[PDB]
């Protein structure tokens, strides 16, 4: 239970030098990055807690060191902290996987590893090391390494009603612990603390509606899933499917007139979009322009909703007398012609000169659209990297920054009366900013404070590198929203299984 | 000769405990960060060339190091490196001043102190004790500091070659270093290294013209000041003037369209612009929306030079009748109010109601307006602490942003036809972005790389806390241009009047 | 780490656990420089007293990461050391501190303390908390911790004004408990380590905050009204929709004294006087403009206040034409006094123009249509008149330049101001004398009187005073912030616009607690 598999002690002979740490940081205990994590009576047995490749960023000093150095050599001494009752009973196990080889799907294939079990009422302060197995007489950054996985044995069971149980890791280096080469420090791991610059969400620019300042953050219960296209943003990839880094300036776009029409009490003129990074319009690059609208209108009705933009004929060094006018994606009644991300499209002009440029500023939608359908966006086929939808973990709701969309009249027919709307993105640029200097720690999860009113109000999320932040409420309802008032702050990093404490009451 | 001063070693008998370095901490050479400047003979007599703080910022490793510690204990061994040739007669000279003493402004004096003297021939490295010259058991964070100073011991007066000659200084703790008291390693001191982004420059947003993404990088020996305040970010006090970091969101505002009338060809009617963060208008406080518009129409022209925005009757949802209207700062006939950056504006529209609330989209410009007369903004008067005006040191240019703003036309009775424009800005909210989570060492500036062509071209330019580069140029010219493929990248950090060695010979 | 100590409770059914740990090693000065070493009373050693502002309570709704308690280790911590340090120039040593803790075997959750070095910042979370030396109690069993708490220093000994380490305590894991009212109440004691000295005896007068403040027994009817003198306080009042207050006569400060433009004799400076500038503005009547003489600011620069000291800030309104107006005596100024005294209408600056409305600046309006050019005249504010209540009071007119007026001011969230009221008497007229005032009330936020006590005993920095209102004779009692800003505040749930306290006084000092310490008291508004 001490030591599953024992730690063989390396002599380091071949290492140029042998680099000693501060006696200090081997005597007191630190909690380990990303190594808290949850229990309730919902998990499932045979579903992974934690898992942690025994490396120096096992420890937080370690850890910073490590940023200076180019090889280590030696295991760890971890120790555990249940913060459980008298009335639960369960029981975990802990495993340690040799390097090389697969990590199993089910508690039972675990148990062929060295491992030992825990019991929830007698589990607190047990010590447990984690040895380091090496095939050089020490490592090089980038080699593959062992790694610690935490299973549910027992599942969680209370005789009276049911806590959820909290877990902590502490630890230490052994003391064979060692680095060596002492390289400049920029290395690639990633640091124990992210430090994020203060920024109130009303200072970010909304990705998927730029000229309107973010109101307030939302939360809703209907919205289970994102298949957005512009406010997709990933720390490993940067802007990911048709996302920008600058929403204003790709905002605007043109397109070709183009043969034919299709029916309709007014005539519905076709148009063709202009591809400036994709020139000859093959099937691995984007179909439309960079950066440009992603809006949903209807599933087909394309009568009922309309989007509406403003659009000007083609004029050297300019354009002519721009209006504003209906426009939807696709021919319509089709499948993959109709509310589909794709360069064909149709406008609302009477009179359309063929193969003349012209001006597309998706502006705002009108008809019976509502933000409900405005969410929604059109569907990606075809072989062009496009992102991926995305659901929030069971019992968690994505919070979105949130943006009014004015309206818009005329006396004279000028073509359109827009709607006012609402629109809604997952995440914006200058947040993930911060995040592209400090790396995450490898599959684990941010933990963000958000302070509302000087220290009063504190709000709790957690922000997943695929680009989306989430939060734990007990209730579910469509209209909760934070105020904007800002000021993130780091808290620290936790496993992805990690439920909130705090929880946000929706239906109330 | 090499240990003027010698180094006192403290018994640490009141530190609650020691904590050791790394051995092989002490037998390695750095280079020291911000010790970098150049001489030459218009170097003024008694002027300070350097100025340096004895403290663990003087090498990588301790910097990076004294994040994890409270306090410190200890000197430091340093090393000139000097890039003459046999051309250059002169002296040099470098002192060690104890704390709370002035320092002379003269070379002549500076011999009193511990002292030491090279020659500009020198193809050695002159080294030089600074010891830790202090009366308590060892240091915390915030005491007074010895100091090194570098002045000129005899000028250089050969003048045949006339070249630059730049000086390095590398470091190393002393046998005698310690460190104590282990803290999380969290600090808000400038970080030595700068990793910047790869972001290239056409993916930024221009803060003084939305819409329109940045198409290249511009030089142009006419434009020696700069007095805008949209584009200003500091690096010490965020933004400055009217700036935001949301340019896109800020772009629009609203006007109440108050009495009266000027005298015109057309008829021009009055209006006063909402200030939502300014209710009560005092003096204290901007007298514009944050981040309006800062465009400068001209001096004296009412019949020839008007900017054109579009503008809409306010309605419940939303605006009504949106189209392009001339309007302009102030009223012409009056100074003080004719270009002033304040509330008053005109509009050039004959069925203009009164006190009614307006839409306003900066958009473009009309008439005989070109690019000089954009680049000068309208002048600022009042106390509500305006952006100041600045210039770039002698035998520097600014770089700017530039993008190319549309033409809008009209064949028809709209009422107003814009021209072709570029607009240049003196900063990006996104290159800052990377700067605040790195802050800039106290008195030094960012010298930076600009890769083009995969390595194959690269320029050298300056970046300044006061939020604008600079670059090294010799020719004449006022339309020089540079591509935006981008890659910035960080090279070190150099005094403020560093000369930069690569050089833009405009006369291409 | 030092011992530990297990006990059974009465039952078996669980265990109590006492502690000691020394997590950061004492390195004992010396004392070579000290020109004199003073010891202490031995019996002082041994008595643990309570720290001033050390007391939080744990809750379901406490997150970790909030920092529940922040104390400097020095002299200050203990009852009897603060009184000693008046005497002496320096000090050495450090401090014993002991955690008390009100656990049960049926809860759960994790408590966290630990030892911040000097010039080093707090964080807030618990994650970085473990990079300090630190310690960490569970509630199922813990009693009692005790820390060594080390004297973190490079110098030999101290003088007053270094900077000192901190204890900090945060909650580790959150609470959990089947009852939805359980929680953990935390307590700290403290007495210095044997190794605790003095130096150099000095006569015993500093400007330290005494440990413990005594409060004279004066009732509140016994104190003026700072905005409304010749009208003795009559209650305590309570209203929700006042949230904030910008009232620049009122205001008091522990530090600077008065603020704004507050005076220690309201009474005094209650009367000014103008010089009845030429220029009118239009109405029914008609309007005449005077300006207010400045005898403490004779050159009308931006740096000093543009109204005399303490002269008036009723507030009237943001636009009141013939509506609501200010009704004060005036009388044209003769040899050895005035004449012709009687009550005439007034407000502040112009009306249709705006910064001039409603502000402080020497401008003001007089209801006089024989008003004589360049001739100074006397004006006592008196009251109000027309469609003025008691809201329009209340918000005093906006202040502007570079005067250093007055800020702002609200209470944290889930409390609410603590004002003194006054009843103002009306003024009626049955002949043609002119004006007809209305009955009004008028608030005050501090009074000289209270704050005077004060400022003879300080206090300590980074602490407000905890006072207790008794009224029946001990049977009811009330418990108040007094914060050095100058304010009171109290805790309430319900919602009420009209709560009335008596005033029969009796103030009383309890403790010093926290800015964010919660009053166990609370007042229900709603009855």
């Amino acid at each position: 239970v001490t030591a599953p598999l024992p730690e063989a002690v390396s002599s380091l002979s071949l290492a140029p030098t042998v680099n000693a740490l501060d006696p200090w940081v081997y005597l007191n205990q630190t909690e380990v990055p990303g190594g808290t994590f949850t229990v309730s009576s919902a998990t499932q047995p045979g579903s992974v807690l934690l898992e942690l490749e025994i490396s120096p960023e096992l420890n937080l000093y370690t850890s910073h060191l490590f940023r200076m150095y180019a090889g280590w050599s030696g295991g760890f001494s971890l120790k555990l902290l249940v913060a459980g009752n008298a009335f639960s009973a369960g029981k975990l196990i802990a495993a340690i996987i040799p390097p090389n080889i697969e990590v199993p799907n089910s508690a039972y294939l675990l148990t062929g590893f060295p491992h030992e079990i825990l019991d929830f009422r007698t589990a607190d302060s047990m010590e447990i090391i984690a040895p380091d197995i090496k095939n050089i007489d020490y490592h090089f950054r980038g080699d593959k390494l062992g790694k610690l996985v935490v299973m549910v044995y027992s599942p969680l069971r209370s005789t009276s009603a049911d806590f959820e149980i909290e877990i902590k890791l502490t630890s230490a280096p052994l003391p064979d612990f060692k680095f060596t080469m002492l390289v400049p420090p920029i290395q690639n791991n990633a640091l124990p603390i992210w430090s994020i610059p203060q920024a109130p969400p009303y200072s970010m620019v909304n990705p998927r509606s730029p000229l309107t300042p973010v109101v307030e953050l939302y939360i809703n219960s209907s919205y289970a899933t994102c298949n957005h296209q512009l406010g997709r943003y990933t720390i490993y990839q940067g802007a990911i499917g048709n996302s920008t880094f600058n929403p204003s300036g790709a905002w605007t776009a043109t397109c070709t007139a183009e043969a034919g029409s299709v029916t309709g009490h007014p005539n519905w003129r076709y148009a063709l979009l202009d591809l400036p990074d994709n020139p000859t319009f093959d099937p691995t690059l984007p179909p439309v322009p960079r950066g440009f609208c992603d809006w949903g209108s209807g599933v087909k009705s394309g009568n009922k909703q309309h989007l509406v933009c403003f659009t000007g004929k083609k004029v050297e060094g300019g354009f002519q007398d721009v209006d504003t006018h209906m426009w939807d994606y696709g021919d319509n009644e089709t499948v993959g012609l109709d509310n589909t991300y794709q360069r064909t499209i149709y406008i609302k002009d009477p009179s359309l000169e063929k193969d003349a440029q012209y001006l597309v500023i998706p502006m705002g939608v009108s008809g019976a659209a509502n933000d409900d359908t405005v969410q929604v966006a059109p569907n990606c086929y075809g072989s062009w990297d496009y992102a991926p939808t995305v659901a929030p973990p069971l019992g968690e709701q994505f919070v979105w920054f949130r943006s009014q969309l004015p309206a818009s009249k005329t006396t004279t027919t000028s073509g359109v009366n827009s709607v006012p709307v609402n629109v809604n993105a997952l995440m914006s640029p200058d947040l993930m900013c911060s995040a592209y200097a400090s790396g995450f720690p490898l599959g684990k999860v941010a933990l963000l404070d958000y302070v509302l009113f000087g220290g009063s109000v504190v709000r709790q999320f957690k922000l997943y590198p695929e680009g989306y932040m989430t939060a734990n409420t007990t209730g579910s309802n469509t209209g909760f929203i934070i105020p904007a008032d800002g000021y993130f702050r780091f808290n620290s990093w936790v496993s992805p299984s990690f439920m909130i404490s705090s929880v946000v009451d929706l239906n109330l």
